[PDB]
């Protein structure tokens, strides 16, 4: 899986 933020 993945997690990106910003």
């Amino acid at each position: 899986g993945y997690v990106l933020g910003s």
